[PDB]
């Protein structure tokens, strides 16, 4: 059924721990199987669980967690802020990123962007 | 001109600098005469900067700080977390929220998505 925002919660919650995790399998699991991704917002948007899983696999030393809590509503979406850590060629990165999710009628979800740019990150 | 990802956070920042201080006039400035409002997301969208002083006049004792930076895109657009301080009949409240803003053209918010529920809320 369509998320309550309690289940949103959640849904977005578990999507950072599985970055976190790095279980690329989970993550693209969480996707509609033609859902759209835009990270950064504002980047041509990538369609479809191949290329989600292509974008994971690419970007997954990772580390992820929320900032703050997931802010959900009650027409099955929500926003969430929180920081990645990565490694650039043996170097120590970090990011502040929001993603807002829209979720379909299964649980899973349809859309998402991811907002940031270079004045959120650290290298 | 459109907002370089800077000016976005310095223009979002001022937002909840405005709402902070609760000056409406100024708050109601930063909105395109026909912006869009939906607060919460889920929400009927109100339009017109009188139906946007209607709403903030409305809602402004209150306090809003932003618990976090905030995320810019390259395209206009930005999101923000922070939290807003209030009182009911005498009740001090609390309430994390997400503001998701496109700028228009000339710097100016076009639409804003408030992301929150009562999950997100302490009363």
């Amino acid at each position: 059924n369509l998320p309550t925002a309690q289940e949103v919660q959640g849904l977005m919650a578990r999507f950072i721990e599985l970055v976190d995790v790095g279980d690329i399998e989970a993550i693209v699991q969480m996707y509609a199987d033609d859902a759209t991704v835009e990270d950064p917002f504002g980047q041509p948007p990538i369609h479809g669980r191949e290329q989600i899983a292509a974008f994971f696999r690419q970007g997954l030393k990772v580390r992820a967690c929320l900032t703050g809590p997931v802010r959900a509503s009650h027409n099955g979406c929500g926003a969430m802020p929180f920081r990645v850590e990565m490694v650039w060629n043996g170097q120590p990165c970090a990011l502040d990123v929001i993603d807002v999710m829209r979720f379909d009628e299964h649980g899973r979800i349809q859309t998402m962007q991811a907002y940031w740019s270079e004045v959120n990150l650290s290298v």
